[PDB]
C-alpha cells in the first residue's frame, strides 16, 4: 500500500521509486518565470461558478485536509479560461510550510509563498473522477497563493474546525461553506499542462494559477501547523511542509491571461 509522505525517508525525492511518472514530461508544480510566460490573447476569462456549491465534510487524510463537495451534479463548476467543457468541484485543500517563507508548490520567479490552495475539479465528459484522472485533460486545478498579512475572513470557518480533525483519518461535518470567500479580487492567471502534485502524480491536470495571492493572518496559518500527519495516539508529527518542490518545466509553455 501507499507509504509516501513528506519526511526525509518517504518524501518527494523517494516518490519515483513507487511512482516512476515522478520523472515524467509534465510534472507539477513548476516555477513560473513571469518574464518568460507569454500573454495569450486567445485565452478567455475564467468562469468560476460556485453559487450553488454544496460542501459536505472535511477530512484529515494524513497528507493535508480536504474540504469535500457534492459533485453528483453540476453545482460548483469551473469553465472558460484555457478549458474546454465543464469541470466539477470535488474538493479543496492546501499545502503549507513550517514557517511563512515556504509552503507553496508553485513558485513565482523562485518566490515561495506561505501556502497554496488547490480547488480540484474534474471534467464531466469522463463521467467520474476516477475516469477523469486517467486523461490528459481530466482535471482542472485552480491554484491560489497565500501570503501572511491580514486575516482572510472566509478562511476562519475552516481554521476553527481543524482542532476536531487533528489526526489522520478524522473527519467532521462541513456543510454550508462558501468557497467564494477564499478567492482574491482578480482572476488573472497563468496556465500550463501538468500533473497532480501528490502520488500517483497522474499527468491529468490543466493548471490555472491565480496571479493575485490572498492574505491570511499568521494566526490562521499557525493553526494549519497544529494538524498531525499521524493517526490518533501515534507519535506526533506536525503536518507542515506538505509541499512538493518545483519540477522541471521540460517542453512546456506557461501562458498568461493578462497583459
Ligand atoms: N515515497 S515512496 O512511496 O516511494 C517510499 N520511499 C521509501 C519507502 S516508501
Ligand atoms: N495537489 S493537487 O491539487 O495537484 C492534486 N493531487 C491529486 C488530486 S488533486
Ligand atoms: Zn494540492
Amino acid at each position: 500500500a501507499h507509504h509516501w509522505g513528506y519526511g526525509k525517508h518517504n518524501g518527494p525525492e523517494h516518490w519515483h521509486k513507487d511512482f516512476p511518472i515522478a520523472k515524467g514530461e509534465r510534472q507539477s508544480p513548476v516555477d513560473i518565470d513571469t518574464h518568460t510566460a507569454k500573454y495569450d490573447p486567445s485565452l478567455k476569462p475564467l468562469s468560476v461558478s460556485y453559487d450553488q456549491a454544496t460542501s459536505l465534510r472535511i477530512l484529515n487524510n494524513g497528507h493535508a485536509f480536504n474540504v469535500e463537495f457534492d459533485d453528483s451534479q453540476d453545482k460548483a463548476v469551473l469553465k472558460g479560461g484555457p478549458l474546454d467543457g465543464t469541470y466539477r468541484l470535488i474538493q479543496f485543500h492546501f499545502h503549507w510550510g513550517s514557517l511563512d517563507g515556504q509552503g507553496s508548490e508553485h513558485t513565482v520567479d523562485k518566490k515561495k509563498y506561505a501556502a497554496e490552495l488547490h480547488l480540484v475539479h474534474w471534467n464531466t465528459k469522463y463521467g467520474d473522477y476516477g475516469k477523469a484522472v486517467q486523461q490528459p485533460d481530466g482535471l482542472a486545478v485552480l491554484g491560489i497563493f497565500l501570503k501572511v498579512g491580514s486575516a482572510k475572513p472566509g478562511l476562519q470557518k475552516v481554521v476553527d474546525v481543524l482542532d476536531s480533525i487533528k489526526t489522520k483519518g478524522k473527519s467532521a461535518d462541513f456543510t454550508n461553506f462558501d468557497p467564494r470567500g477564499l478567492l482574491p479580487e482578480s482572476l488573472d492567471y497563468w496556465t500550463y499542462p501538468g500533473s497532480a502534485t501528490t502520488p500517483p502524480l497522474l499527468e491529468c491536470v490543466t493548471w490555472i494559477v491565480l496571479k493575485e495571492p490572498i492574505s491570511v493572518s499568521s494566526e490562521q496559518v499557525l493553526k494549519f501547523r497544529k494538524l498531525n500527519f499521524n493517526g490518533e495516539g501515534e507519535p506526533e508529527e506536525l503536518m507542515v511542509d506538505n509541499w512538493r518542490p518545483a519540477q522541471p518545466l521540460k517542453n512546456r509553455q506557461i501562458k498568461a491571461s493578462f497583459k
